[PDB]
DNA sequence: AACATTACAAAA
């Protein structure tokens, strides 16, 4: 029966086989962390281990030395719950194979040449991997007495809508015909799984819950693989990439990794894949109407409550700003009615929006769109005023409402982490235990069961989270469309979908959450944000969590690459040949094709099939791909050749093959050399007959083969090695490693031509709004980066909302670095994928399209870790000299200083608008403080900021820059650095700081209060807007109340209702009167008018009555006289003047105190 | 007037 693991008691945990290079890399870079971070601290540890080199091998011994720390903790430690372990990557096969090479490693392992496992070890350790398919695949290989069994055990042999539908499955299985049979088999397997599932869990649930034992345990775990991780007979799981993000089933319920993520450890094959699978994944979320939302959620938080029992406590809290904020929104927006359009344009069109929830929005619509409540008809219309009213947008209101319905998920999030505390308080079992009963009491308790799902989905997406860091790739994206309801003509809805984190950040969140991830890959480190993470914002997120490998340590993978790939002392050549467009090669070979036609645009239009428009674009990838082909056949020793195309050669265009197949022949026959043709090599084509035969051809033939295939077509593990026989092979294979004949003699493709890859944007082909969301990720993820501009991000979203075409959306991609650094990715790739072997022929032909050439001259990177054809590649692309091009850094500076000032402003303007709504908030005003403490404590920072990083800009002096825009006009127009060497200068000197802190009375306030009196020269330095609308305001306030709190002056709190308005209130004497402040740093023009000065004094009177005013600035000229003002604002006597201005505190000159001016305020006090 | 495609996974 079962193995145990009191098999184990005499096994030693110290004898380990000879650990190769990759080996020690891995641990003693796993090692640092656990001294430097915890043992409880997650890692992300990406590996550039490229195939061939034995990768696969290393990361499955990592896995079974795993697996054996665990056996040992377990037998020291005689209860702990079992570590897991997971092994992800994106294709099935890929899984079945790592998991049958894990199972191969346990049963061969040998150590000093005796076996390392007894049978009864072996058997054991191949007790705890399990693989997790899909539903379908998961019932379909289980057999029908597992299934009966399993019918039985749970009394599901009678429902007749149960026994109907496994009884037609059976029946199917019987009769598995061609697969005209098996699709639907697949689909009905599926949906049965579901059902059927769904009643054991129901069923398990309640009291009547079967016990499971023997043969019913042993069926339910075949059927549920699932159950043996629940249990704990297994803890390593073999799955892909969607199968971890949804989950997988149990007894009880659907387990979800990433919510149980403290302690595991993961293994991603192909990380950088990883990014485009998870996207694809996100971009699937079920729209929501935000009016159906808003308006549930305020009609059903107005009353209902939650009980008062202890397993509620201070739940409830929890919701209250929440309750508040329903209700005054609904207020403001008059929920009570429902929401139409009237107008012109507004009928044939949706009304489109799109907010990254920062600062890029765009609408659809030519004009703003205004919505405003009609009383009298009892609606809430949609308006387009044809003539700015802040209040009444429909773009404030959907935002408002998205922000409320994120605010209430968070919310249900927090109270379910609350109920699992106090649920574990009480009955004295994990967070993923009480997840699904705590959410349905809230939701039952507040009578929102509608939520249900959705909420799920967010625990799916968000359960897995250093706050006030700005960053697309926490926040998301929103894409909202109005348009009329379903079944009725006079309603609309607002279907939301939403975006509400990257890859990137789900990455970061799974390595905060205390999972260790091992992410193996050749090109794990590219510099792309569409094709890999973006490694600035992990490691901007991580720190030190982000671990890599040291100079030595690179050192000592590349020696072991070049021992077990020594080419240069075995006599192997890799010759690179670029090749050109030739119109003369291609129209003789076309008119020796069809020699009766007229002429070769006739052969082109008739014979080829090609349309006039394209035929220029098909004389250049076929006439290059044919040279490619001739120098293969003039080439005596060479046998194998792959073409990597980006378009398929199957029967779509049988024609241009044939004209293909033709010149082959002819070819051959020039040469005297059997060539035989293999077309269309596509993944299809492979689950037919399946690269076997290309491989049998090689062995048994002396002729050579020419392979026409796509970059999508040789995926990761697609392995074109073939099985040498050295009857039809000269002498010209080389062996490059010291391996003493291992196994099989393989060689791998000796000749390739590469083409430059085309579709470089990604796409998703789910649903019309998953593709919207993809290309508004990709757009907001280049301008995170800083590869775009602000203002050319923004007419890209623009044209995305509009419904451009993809060409024009690979024409705005093109334009970036961005684009260079996904073909050498994918170039990389490829001539990798080809080299999966150790035998090697005399010469190794390259040829490569020419317009490759200019993009690889521009590889920069260290190439202690490339192939050695990529290498090659690269040496014969510079080869050409150097080439003026843009540095990335500088270009990258220039567009994140635009992006960082746009933020700044749209931000600061939204702040202060929030400001001036009576009554205001709270966490507006701490905001609103510490955005100017921060700026007054910290003018410039040397390391890159974490809470307020948007606040800042790295520019390339150190303390100052210089600017030109207008800070009231367009965000999109200014201009940084060296493209404005004449330009507005933001430094320590225009601020007037030096002079400032010279005098006696503001200097002793700076130092108490912390404020910085210099600026370090550093890199980082404070945007134009809050230099401009922050930093002087703070300045001249700081300094006008050291100064009169130096003269025995009293300051309080100014409250909500006039915040703003004025920075502090005097109170002097105990003058019982009200006085009011208002500071400017220094002499500027009143652009605010007198009038609008005389609407604040009113405003403010309106509610303290009578009161003085003081308009004071810091800084100044001392001799200019003092003014006594009435209320418009107009020179009057000092007996009835309500107005005082005081010019300056302290002078320009001498930073001396305007004692006379101080005194005379002072009188002016004594003579109210 | 730009650019020029295939491939996959979990299903409900």
């Amino acid at each position: 029966m079962n193995v145990s693991i009191e098999e184990f008691t005499h096994f030693d945990f110290q004898l380990v086989p000879e650990p190769s290079p990759l080996d020690l890399v891995i641990t003693e870079s796993l090692k640092n962390h656990i001294e430097v971070n915890g043992v409880k601290s997650g890692a992300l540890l990406p590996l550039p281990f490229q195939t061939g080199i034995g990768k696969t091998y290393t990361a499955l011994n990592f896995l079974l030395q795993q697996m054996l720390e665990q056996v040992r903790s377990e037998l020291k430690e005689e209860k702990k719950s079992k570590r897991l372990l997971y092994y992800v990557t994106d294709s099935v096969d890929n899984v079945v194979s790592a998991k049958a090479d894990l199972l191969k490693l346990i049963e061969k392992q040998t150590v000093k040449g005796e076996p390392r496992f007894t049978l009864e070890q072996q058997e054991y350790l191949k007790a705890q991997i399990v693989h997790l398919p899909n539903q379908s695949e998961q019932l379909l290989q289980c057999s029908d007495a597992v299934l009966n069994d399993v019918l039985i055990g749970f009394n599901l042999n009678a429902e007749r809508d149960v026994q109907a539908e496994w009884s037609a499955i059976s029946g199917l299985r019987r009769h598995a015909s061609n697969p005209e049979v098996k699709i639907s088999l697949n689909r009905q397997a599926g949906y049965f799984y579901r059902n059927l599932i769904d009643r054991l869990q129901k069923k398990q649930k309640g009291a009547d819950r079967v016990l499971l034992s023997g043969s019913l345990l042993a069926s339910v775990e075949t059927l549920l693989p699932g159950e043996k991780i629940r249990n704990g007979s297994a803890h390593v799981a073999f799955l892909t990439t969607s199968k971890f993000l949804k989950g997988f089933h149990n007894t009880r319920s659907r387990y979800s990794p990433l919510r149980d993520l403290s302690g595991a450890v993961l293994i991603i094959d192909e990380i950088d894949k990883q990014n485009q699978v998870i996207l694809s994944e996100l971009c699937k979320q079920q729209a929501q109407d935000l009016i159906w939302a808003i308006r549930t959620l305020r009609a059903n938080f107005r009353d209902h409550q939650l009980e008062s029992s202890p397993r509620y406590d201070k739940i409830e809290d929890l919701f209250e700003p929440l309750r508040e904020r329903l209700e005054e929104f609904g207020t403001n927006w008059n929920l009570a009615f429902a929401f139409n359009t009237e107008g012109a344009n507004l009928n044939e069109r949706p009304v489109r929006l799109f907010s990254d929830r920062s600062f890029t929005h765009v609408s659809s619509a030519t004009h703003k769109l205004s919505l405003k409540s009609d009383f009298l008809r009892r609606k809430n219309l949609i308006f387009s005023d044809e003539k700015i009213e802040k209040h009444g947008l429909l773009t404030r209101f959907v935002n408002e409402a998205d922000v409320i319905y994120q605010w209430f998920l968070g919310t249900m999030r927090k109270a379910v982490f609350q109920y699992w505390e106090n649920v574990r308080g009480l009955e004295i079992r994990s967070l993923e235990g009480t997840f699904q009963e705590a959410v349905q009491s809230l939701l039952t308790h507040f009578n929102l069961q509608e939520f249900e799902s959705a909420v799920y989905e967010s625990f799916d997406t968000r359960g897995l989270r250093l706050s006030s860091s700005k960053s697309y790739h926490h926040t998301g994206l929103k894409l909202v469309e109005v348009a009329h309801n379903q079944g009725t003509r006079d309603t609309v809805n607002c279907k939301a979908s939403f975006l509400n984190t990257s890859p990137s950040g789900v990455l970061a969140d799974m390595v905060d959450a205390g999972a260790v991830i091992l992410g193996i890959s050749a090109t794990a480190r590219a510099d792309t944000v569409i094709h890999n993470f973006d490694f600035k914002y992990l490691n901007e997120r991580l720190g030190n969590k982000l671990l890599s490998l040291s100079r030595e340590q690179k050192q000592r993978v590349n020696n072991y690459y070049h021992s077990r790939r020594n080419y240069k002392d075995n006599g192997v050549v890799l010759t690179v040949k670029y090749l050109n467009s030739r119109d003369a090669f291609l129209d003789a070979l076309l008119e020796e094709y069809k020699p009766e036609a007229r002429s070769s645009h006739f052969i082109l239009n008739h014979y080829l099939g090609i349309a006039e428009s394209e035929q220029a674009f098909v004389r250049s990838w076929l006439s290059k791909l044919l040279a490619s082909i001739k120098a293969f056949i003039s080439s005596p020793d060479n046998r194998y050749m792959l073409s990597l195309l980006n378009r398929t050669l199957d029967t779509t265009r049988q024609n241009i093959n044939d004209f293909i197949q033709f010149c082959c022949d002819k070819w051959a026959k020039e040469f005297n050399v059997k060539t035989k043709t293999f077309f269309g090599v596509n993944a299809d084509w492979m689950r037919l007959v399946g690269y076997d035969e290309i491989s049998k051809h090689l062995n048994t033939e002396l002729g050579k083969v020419v392979v026409f295939s796509t970059y999508a077509s040789m995926g990761a593990g697609k392995n074109p090695d073939y099985a040498v026989n050295l009857a039809l092979e000269g002498e010209s294979l080389i062996s490059v490693a010291d391996v003493t004949y291992s196994t099989q003699l393989r060689s791998d493709i000796d000749s390739i031509y590469l083409e430059k890859p085309t579709q470089l944007l990604l796409s998703d082909d789910y649903s019309h709004t998953a593709n919207q969301l993809c290309q508004f990720h990709q757009i907001l993820s280049l301008q995170e980066n800083g590869e775009l501009s602000p203002k050319s991000a923004e007419n890209w979203c623009r044209q995305q909302l509009m419904g451009m075409s993809r060409e024009r959306s690979l024409q705005q991609y093109h334009q970036t670095s961005d684009y260079q650094s996904a073909v050498r990715k994918y170039i990389e790739q490829a001539v990798g994928r080809a080299g999966r072997t150790s035998l090697k022929r005399k010469q190794i032909l390259l040829f490569v399209d020419s317009g490759l050439k200019e993009i690889l001259a521009e590889e920069s990177r260290d190439p202690s870790l490339f192939s050695h054809e990529y290498v090659a590649l690269v040496n014969k692309a510079k080869s050409a000299g150097k080439s003026i091009v843009e540095d990335r850094a500088v270009r990258r500076l220039f567009n994140l200083a635009q992006r960082n000032n746009k933020d700044g402003m749209l931000s600061i303007k939204a702040l202060v608008h929030r400001l001036h709504n009576q009554p205001a908030s709270k966490s507006d005003i701490q905001e609103w403080q510490d955005i100017r403490t921060q700026l007054l404590r910290y003018p410039t920072v040397a390391f890159q900021p974490e809470r307020f990083n948007r606040l800042y800009l790295q520019s390339m002096t150190k303390g100052y820059y210089r600017y030109q825009g207008n800070l009231d006009g367009d965000p999109n127009s200014f201009e940084f650095f060296d493209r404005v060497p004449y330009g507005d200068m933001v430094s320590e000197e225009d601020c007037s700081l030096a002079t400032l802190v010279q005098n006696q009375y503001v200097r002793p306030w700076f130092e108490r209060k912390g404020f910085a009196c210099s600026w370090q020269k550093e890199a980082n330095v404070m945007t134009p807007i809050m230099f401009t609308n922050i930093y002087k305001g703070a300045l001249g306030e700081q300094a006008v109340e050291a100064v009169l709190t130096a003269f025995d002056f009293t300051f309080e709190e100014v409250p909500n209702s006039i915040y703003e308005r004025f920075d502090n209130r005097v109170i002097f004497a105990g003058i019982e009167q009200p006085i009011w402040l208002d500071s400017k740093y220094w002499k500027h023009e009143g652009n605010e008018s007198s009038e609008g000065y005389s609407s604040k004094i009113a405003l403010v009177e309106e509610e303290f009555g009578p009161s003085k005013f003081i308009y004071v600035n810091a800084l100044g000229d001392t001799s200019k006289p003092i003014r006594y003002l009435n209320s418009c604002f107009v020179e009057t006597s000092p007996q009835l003047a309500k107005v005082i201005e005081i010019p300056a505190l302290i002078d320009d000159s001498n930073a001396d105190t305007n004692r006379t001016a101080v005194q005379e305020l002072i009188k002016w006090l004594h003579h109210s």
